[PDB]
């Protein structure tokens, strides 16, 4: 994979100029896209800038984050050769910084279960995960150095496990959601996708501007608490076979590790978030849904048609109790640092299961708001296993060092 | 004015028709458009719809707001001509229910303060305030029943004030606000104005279906705590002429009035409300302002100008003494029911001035979140002058309640 670090310590120094990075990118896109498929259209003509500490950075795009030089299609038919007026907020943060936007990748229709046509880098015969398709497999397959894409249950964090990727999803609105296609507005949240968890702090330096991202060092000894959700059942064997080899080499790099039970509270968060994500996406795709009922992918269709009877009453009742999960949660976070747990249900799935995977192990996460970082930890038959880091809320910082310090441990 | 709930009542017993309702608002337009100039664009074609509680309901959407079938502007020849794909949301619940959506209404450049060239309905050579400008005077000119804004800083409360209309912002978050172009996500939120606190109550009760909304009558013998905001400086005497009428009229009615003064915490939130928005609104609208500079509205433009140096340090200081605001306001209403204060600096200002009039009075209860009400009470010198009711985070409900027993009271 390409490191955005690294390019922009080479490019600092001198040592590689803005327009050949651009060029890697092209060339490496050139190399695998044929492949695997992850981008719905790459723009062969994009340029680097010449200032900015993104400078010849190139970064895919999910596409359903609006950007004004290129259609923004939503993975459906229904908005074929769709062009937003306006870049998103998060696509000019990049712009700003100096960086390129290199293509739009591939998102499921709406973001939601219906797969894209995207293939896994690391095994074209397995799915690269989703909703956010494309820019996992484009950074996992050597791409480009930096994707952004989005989670509403888990869009961010399993495909980039899926893809072997270092991955995260910022805290809830840190980074803006306009022009960023809505399902959910209580769940939606942008995220970053890089080789590893230092390009993901760089990304979001440039973005932001918040000192909290810079100057960031891999933690030292941390004090880290394992969650297995047990309220979501049980994880396939190479998911456990991850975490086990993750604590272990945690341990043996001087972190404090001990498994901890998550409050009831929290447990019944992570069961009411498809009442939130499901009421809230039947007023989002409200236009779809009325007026192109029957062109919405069949999936995403069918559990809309499904939930129709939601009421606001339940609605509200499960908002009360993901309030009350976010309360708790935070007290667990008095005695620990960084939660660590699973990142998917185990190795991507065969595309012929037409599944981009479970999101049960990352919901939970998406509706308490946490800072949630991959890390890949092993390959089981050569398919990439990951494992989540999650800081507290608004510890973005300290997520992107404790899963730092989690790679040095296991390369040993 | 037109009222909803009379339309609808006399539509429901037969008595009216939905075309007849309709082609009635299409009159009244032709009527006083070339007097008040509140469309951007009407579309005369409209029609009434064959069932739902809206059916023959007339509606004018800020343009700011996505329509599908008719262009949005955003208020800016940025967007001249601008066709968006989809009907935003709320449009959505609106057509759901039935309603006519019969244009759009006027809207200061991207909901800021340049003044748009609508005129006040009771008195041309004023304005009809901002920056739901449109809205606010379609409604004050007896055009339609309904209509359709939003608010960052004060553009529903204060327009429909100028205007004598009545109208809510109902709380935070509770209307989606997709399709509805970001001035600041932390604040903008929908509201909509009527000609009574019922119609307001109808209107929210088909959008939303919540039980809350349906079978709500005026309010007994209401708590009332009448808070000056003195921390937002000195009002015009117009506007303390019709607190004083409104808070007679509610004692009289049987209403405990007491004066309160609200904790330091509340005052602060008020003052930090500009960063929140102006930071904000820097990241909401950067493609405009990075490629499109020049372009943005002169006001809009220099208030921009003067906060590209706001910090996420600050940004985020401010964002916590909100926190704080929110919390200690709360406690404010273990006492009292609601909270009665100004809706606006007085009467509306002449077009002369060049001013949609100043938001200090409605800013800091945007950021709380709480719903509110505006309430006509009188007018000085031919000009409007309204109070405004304000209730618990969530309490949509009791706020319309006893903005409705004003109604009442004040009409002795």
């Amino acid at each position: 994979m390409i490191s955005l670090a690294d390019l922009q310590r080479r490019i600092e120094t001198g040592e590689l100029s803005p327009n050949a990075a651009i060029a890697q990118s092209h060339a490496a896109i050139e190399a695998r896209e044929k492949e695997v498929h992850a981008f719905v259209r790459h723009d062969k003509s994009a340029r680097a800038q010449a200032s900015g500490p993104l400078r010849g950075i190139a970064v895919g795009i999910k596409d359903i984050i609006d950007t004004a030089n290129m259609p923004t299609e939503m993975g459906s038919e229904i908005y074929r050769g769709w062009q937003p007026r306006s870049d998103a907020p998060v696509v000019m943060m990049l712009k700003r910084a100096g960086a390129t936007i290199i293509g739009k990748t591939t998102t499921t229709a709406f973001a939601s279960r219906d797969p894209t046509a995207t293939l896994n880098p690391h095994n074209t015969g397995h799915s690269p995960g989703g909703s956010s398709s494309g820019s996992a497999a484009a950074v996992g397959a050597g791409m480009i150095p930096l994707a952004l894409g989005a989670q509403t249950g888990g869009s961010v964090i399993r495909p980039a496990a899926y893809c072997g990727t270092a991955a995260i999803k910022p805290s809830f609105r840190m980074l803006p959601t306009v022009g960023v296609k809505c399902y959910s507005w209580a769940l939606d949240t942008v995220g970053l996708f890089g080789a590893r968890a230092e390009d993901l702090a760089r990304g979001l330096l440039a973005m932001t501007g918040r000192s909290e991202f810079s100057g960031i060092v891999p933690a030292k000894a941390p004090r880290i608490g394992v969650v297995r959700q047990e309220f979501a059942g049980a994880v396939e064997p190479a998911a456990e076979q991850g975490l086990q080899a993750a604590i272990k080499a945690a341990e043996r790099a001087g972190a404090s590790v001990q498994a901890i039970d998550l409050p009831e509270a929290v447990h019944e968060a992570w069961r009411i978030h498809p009442i939130i994500q499901d009421f809230e996406a039947h007023r989002a795709l409200a236009w779809e849904f009325s007026e192109h009922h029957d062109e919405i992918a069949p999936m995403l269709r069918a559990s809309l048609d499904a939930t129709v009877g939601l009421t606001p009453k339940e609605y509200d009742e499960a908002r009360r109790i993901g309030r009350r999960g976010r309360r708790e949660l935070g007290e667990v976070f008095e005695g620990v640092d960084v939660l660590l747990t699973y990142s998917a249900p185990g190795t991507a799935p065969a595309k012929a299961l037409a599944s981009t995977g479970d999101p049960r192990y990352n919901r939970l996460w998406t509706l308490m708001g946490n800072p949630c970082v991959n890390v890949p930890v092993l390959k089981v038959g050569g398919l990439p296993i990951g494992v989540q880091v999650i800081a507290r809320f608004g510890n973005d910082a300290h997520a992107l060092a404790t899963a730092w310090f989690l790679e040095d441990a296991l390369a040993k």
